[PDB]
């Protein structure tokens, strides 16, 4: 069985033994003392508490599989010309097909985010969008896989115009740098200070205007959980907590030619259970029928309007409203520099492996 094009064959129909493939694999950055780290490559205790989470990194890797095949398949046909709509449809109909798609054990983990221009990340178009991707078009494709809620946070920037291409090696340098000064006991501001100081040295020229790149200082990176996105902990991409062995990390960076700030903007699409929020019990018959919706087919994990609407849903903008000012579920608003100005971002899940650092949804695009 082999990968047909377009992409239709699940993974797990690829690798039917379930031993999906490694992604890259790091020998951990050396101590800010001096001593090297990669004695953890060899150490056969550090190879036992490898091998003991297996299967937790093999579903990762079939996660990040699907990943590689979905984006080398958007790269292939993302025009200008097409509506945000259509773009979100096609990339999340491949994603369903190569995840293997099964309720809450397999599936998308978030909504597709295709943020433009000025706007950083968190867009993806509600019902009725008719923006359509420009030839100028700065376009941050974002989006998730999950197996058993092990997720793939992982995102890159799509440009027609090569006018942006110093802006792109500017971000993706700083997200390489993130990457590689993460490690096993590594200091979360030491990341982002490393982020920073590569993103910063980079000044770009954009329609005969010169801009001096600003790392997005109040976007981040995150460790990753189980069916949560956000597990609690904050990479900055900016100048005390540390980073721990068997943590995931969603590595991160965003680079703009505004103000270097994010403020909420235009409607909401996406929306997340708040985790920590245990049973509330809800007597409002659509309040209560929405819940049920996002608890049999989200859970935990981010959904947006379109995904409402796909599952036969109406007339729950009262009711979303509702459990949002309850608490419940959390709006997560486009997130957008100021008017004119130009984001990208590159992002990674890296894997904190007790042997090494694996950046599992590496490819040979990014
Ligand atoms: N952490 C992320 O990269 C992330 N990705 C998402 C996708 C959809 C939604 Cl609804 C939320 C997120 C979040 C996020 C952001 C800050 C706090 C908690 C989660
Ligand atoms: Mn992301
Ligand atoms: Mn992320």
């Amino acid at each position: 069985k082999v990968q047909t094009d377009p992409p239709s064959v699940p993974i797990c129909d690829l690798y039917p033994n379930g031993v999906f493939p490694k992604g890259q694999e790091c020998e951990y950055p050396p101590t800010q003392d001096g001593r090297t780290a990669a004695w953890r490559t060899t150490s056969e205790e550090k190879k036992a508490l490898d091998q003991a989470s297996e299967e937790i990194w093999n579903d990762f890797r079939e996660a990040a599989e699907a990943h590689r095949q979905v984006r080398k398949y958007v790269m292939s046909w993302i025009k200008p010309g097409m509506t945000m709509i259509e773009i979100c449809e096609k990339l999340e109909d491949c994603s369903r097909k190569l995840i293997k798609e099964n309720g809450l054990n397999a599936g998308l983990a978030f909504p597709t985010g295709c943020s433009l221009n000025n706007c950083a990340a968190h867009y993806t178009p509600n019902a009725g969008d008719t923006t359509v991707l420009q030839y100028d078009d700065i376009c941050k494709i974002d989006f998730g896989t999950h197996i058993s809620g092990r997720i793939i946070d992982c995102a890159f920037t799509v440009t027609f115009n090569p006018k942006y291409d110093t802006l792109l090696k500017a971000v993706k340098d700083a997200t390489n740098t993130g990457i590689k000064c993460a490690g096993i006991d590594v200091r979360l501001c030491d990341v982002g200070e490393a982020i920073q100081e590569v993103m910063e040295s980079y000044e770009v020229e954009i329609d005969g205007k010169t801009y001096q790149v600003k790392p997005i200082r109040n976007l981040n990176g995150h460790s990753i959980g189980q069916y949560r996105i956000h597990a609690g902990k904050t990479v900055p991409i900016v100048k005390a907590t540390r980073m721990e062995e068997g943590e995931v990390y969603a590595i991160e960076t965003f680079g703009s030619t505004g103000k270097g700030v994010v403020h909420d903007d235009m409607e909401c699409s996406h929306y997340m259970k708040n985790f920590d929020v245990g049973h509330v019990p809800i007597r409002l018959p659509r309040t209560k029928h929405l819940l049920n919706v996002i608890n049999e087919n989200f859970g935990t994990l981010a959904f947006c309007r379109r995904w409402l609407d796909r599952l036969g849903e109406s007339k729950y903008l009262m009711a979303l409203k509702n459990l949002c000012d309850l608490g419940i579920v959390d709006p997560y608003p486009p997130l957008c520099d100021i008017k004119g100005s130009y984001t990208a971002q590159f992002e990674h899940t890296i894997l904190l492996r007790p042997t090494c650092k694996e950046v599992v949804s590496r490819g040979d695009d990014y």
